[PDB]
């Protein structure tokens, strides 16, 4: 159930990347950028980098809020 998704303040860069990779199984990067608060560049970096992602707390929370709402529809 969508209500069991972590609340925004619990999202880390790990939560964001894990969500992103499941999302990208069913939509492409361009579509994800249209939907969510991450930029094209940040999405690309998460997909491609060999290093951990730098995502601010504010952006993690913004993403987690979006994601839970997106799953609820």
């Amino acid at each position: 159930h969508h209500s069991h998704m972590l609340p925004p303040e619990q999202w880390s860069h790990t939560t964001v990347r894990n969500a992103l990779k499941d999302l990208l199984k069913d939509m492409n990067q361009s579509s994800l950028a249209k939907e969510c608060p991450l930029s094209q560049s940040m999405i690309s970096s998460i997909v491609n980098s060999t290093y951990y992602a730098n995502v601010s707390a504010a952006k993690c929370q913004e993403f987690g809020r979006w994601y839970k709402h997106f799953k609820k529809t």
